[PDB]
This record gives structure tokens, C-alpha cells and sequence, in this order.
């Protein structure tokens, strides 16, 4: 039995040719989904017994866990398209520490220097549905993975603002943490190569 | 006058057409290079005086400085050719936390999570030619960025550690920080996109 964890942040799409590879080797594959905010929390619980967490946050060192990188992903922070700053320049993105975050929470009150919230008027939500319907209801601007966010930017109906910050979108790095037990086997060095080709072909 | 902190994490080719950007707005232009330790530390001193600093070493929230993405730069964990892990795999990657490490120390003894040491046994220098020095002589292992590590490497003189970590090597932000009154001015704007343009054709 192997039990896998990815957070909401790594897109679905990812889950499809690496649960494949993982089943010509393993025969009972569990994939549990998590807010980016729980997914740390969450291994380290050691009755939850995770083998594989796949999330964007990032720590120095998790007991009994290695840590590696996959690839890299982009996420954006997106608003309603007349917000305050709705287009204002490198200016306003200093401002944002200023207008309300709709920010991921977390069942352990604390965030990572990563996830933490910037702004001081920020309000908690659980998922990034839950985040873009606050945002495209003027209510204040997210951060969102790319995938949440390109059909609500074709449709007009939500607006970047992170381009002059980091044009693209802002890279982040999607780590791979691994039970040490996995770190001698071949199962796993297949996994990883396999999963690394996937997170290229996205972007 | 203009005053530009160039830590030596970045390529001296980036300073290239950068400066020359500079000039046609700037009239006077000075660049100093420091430590990617000291790069931070240098710019929160208020006699310093630096209008921007190009570090990959990051803070949420510097006084008075905005930050944003130039681009990405690739470092590698590299040693000995003969070192005891020499090529050893990901099981090797987690003991790099027991074996001698050569870290860049800072002015202020303190480091950023980045660029903290891992290992427990870690030697500090000022500079990657120091750090590279002890890691030719099997001392320890150290990240150096590409540029300083292309060299040694073809004539194996070093070798790469980082591959199963980070395939390509340990994909990292340059920074920009830069003085909040430079915000609203068509100089800097200029300057951001050349210098982007710039780190895009490194890599
Ligand atoms: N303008 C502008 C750009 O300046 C910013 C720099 C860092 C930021 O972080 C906000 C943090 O509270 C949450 N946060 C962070 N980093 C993430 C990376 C990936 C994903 Cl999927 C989500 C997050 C996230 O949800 C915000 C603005
Ligand atoms: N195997 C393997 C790979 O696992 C590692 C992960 C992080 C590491 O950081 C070491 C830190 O003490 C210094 N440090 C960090 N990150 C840097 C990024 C760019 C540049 Cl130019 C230098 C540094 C650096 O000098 C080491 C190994």
C-alpha cells in the first residue's frame, strides 16, 4: 500500500500519468488532495502514515522525510478587474501589504514564510474556490495556480497584477517530500523521473 | 547619482548591458559587489546609500525597498570528484547534512533561511573562489552558482551532487530591490525590462 498527497495547488492534470506509474509497480496507489496550508501539517501526523506528499510549500528538513524537487509551476495574484489597483503599476504591488488578501488558512493556525499572508487585512478560506469567488465578488485579491485562474481570465471576469513583479506569472518550486525509506529504490527513482518529464510538458 | 549592489551569486556578463542601460538615463552609475550573505544586510544601513541591490538572497519585507524578479540562475552542490559521495544517489543527498559543508559567513553573523548552512560540520569564507578552494581540496562540498562551477567541471576538477535533488541544477530568483521612490519613474521601468531580457538569454 503506498499513500500520496497533493496539494490543490499542483494542477489535476499532473495526477494522471504519474498515478499511471506508479501502479505498473505499486498495487494499492491512495491520492489524497489537501490545501497547500495542511499538506506539511499533514505528514507529520504520524498516524496519517503518508509514504509521497507532492506541494509547493517548503521547510528546511521534516523528520524521516527527504525532500527533492519535481518541477515548477505558476501562480498569479489576480483581483476584480476594477479593484483599486485593477491595473495601476509596481506602485499598487507595493500596496497590496494594504488592500484585503483572501488568503489559504490552515487546521494549524501557522503558515510557512511561503504561504504566510502578506497584507494585515486578510480573511481565511480552505480552498482556492472558496478564495476566487471572494475575488471575482471585489471583496480583495489572491494568489491562485494557473489553473484555477486561465478560464476566469479569458472571461474578463477576474485581472493580473503579479507581471511587473514577475513576468509569466510567479514561479514556484513543486517539492517532492519522500518517506527515506523509498531513497534505495528502484520504484521510486522510476516515479520521479516519469513525474520531473510531466511537470515540463505544462509549460 | 545611482548606486547598484550586484551580489556575486550573479554572472559579471548580467553587468553587461545592464550598466550600459544605466548610462543613456544615469549620468553617474557605481556598482558594487558583496557576498550574496552581505547583500541584504549591506542596503538596511541607511549610510550605504544603495538605490538597488540584484541578491538571490530574500526578505518579505525590507523599509523603504519594494522587490521584484529580474529572473532565475542556477547553482550546484559540488566537491571532491573522490568525496565520499562522490556519485552516491538521493541516500547521500539526505547526508550532506553530516558531512563538512564550506557556507558563505556574513558581517552580521546571522543568515536567511536560504542561504543558512544544512550541515552541522559547516567552515564559513567571504567569497565562491575561497568556498571553491577547500571544495577542490575535498575539505568539504559547497552551492556555488554556475558561472564560477561551468570551468572546474569540464575539467573535472569538481563534481555535481544536486542532479536527483534538481535535475539542470537548483533553479534560484535574482532579486531586485530597489528604492520605493524609483517606483513611478520611466528610468527604472527601462532598466527592469532590459535587465529580464538580459538573465532570459543566460539560460
Ligand atoms: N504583486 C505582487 C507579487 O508579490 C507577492 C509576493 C508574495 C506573495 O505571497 C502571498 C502569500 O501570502 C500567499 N502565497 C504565496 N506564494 C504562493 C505561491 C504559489 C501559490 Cl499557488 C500560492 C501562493 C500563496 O498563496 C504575494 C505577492
Ligand atoms: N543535495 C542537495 C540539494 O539540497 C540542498 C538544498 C538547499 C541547500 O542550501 C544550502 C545553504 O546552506 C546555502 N545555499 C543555499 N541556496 C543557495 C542557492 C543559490 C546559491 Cl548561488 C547559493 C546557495 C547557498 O549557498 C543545499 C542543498
Amino acid at each position: 500500500n503506498l499513500r500520496v498527497l497533493l496539494d490543490t495547488a499542483i494542477p489535476p492534470s499532473f495526477c494522471d500519468t504519474v498515478s499511471s506509474v506508479l501502479l505498473d509497480d505499486f498495487n494499492m496507489v491512495s491520492l489524497i488532495r489537501t490545501s497547500p496550508a495542511d499538506s506539511l501539517a499533514t505528514i507529520k501526523q504520524d498516524n496519517a502514515e503518508i509514504d509521497i506528499a507532492i506541494t509547493i510549500d517548503e521547510e528546511l528538513k521534516i523528520s524521516r522525510f527527504n525532500q527533492c524537487v519535481l518541477g515548477y509551476t505558476k501562480a498569479f495574484v489576480v483581483a476584480h478587474p476594477q479593484h483599486p489597483l485593477c491595473n495601476a503599476s509596481l506602485h499598487s504591488i507595493a500596496s497590496l501589504a494594504n488592500y484585503r488578501q483572501i488568503s489559504l488558512g490552515s487546521r494549524s493556525g501557522q503558515h510557512s514564510n511561503l504561504l504566510r499572508p502578506v497584507s494585515d487585512k486578510v480573511l481565511f478560506v480552505e480552498n482556492f474556490d472558496d478564495m476566487l469567488r471572494l475575488v471575482e465578488a471585489g471583496v480583495g485579491w489572491g494568489i491562485a495556480p494557473h489553473y484555477f485562474v486561465e478560464e476566469r481570465l479569458r472571461n474578463g471576469t477576474l485581472a493580473v497584477l503579479s507581471e511587473l513583479y514577475e513576468p509569466g506569472g510567479i514561479d514556484t518550486k513543486v517539492y517532492c517530500y519522500y518517506n527515506t525509506a523509498l531513497e534505495s529504490e528502484r520504484s521510486f527513482l522510476r516515479f520521479l523521473e516519469s513525474a520531473r518529464q510531466r511537470l515540463r510538458e505544462l509549460g
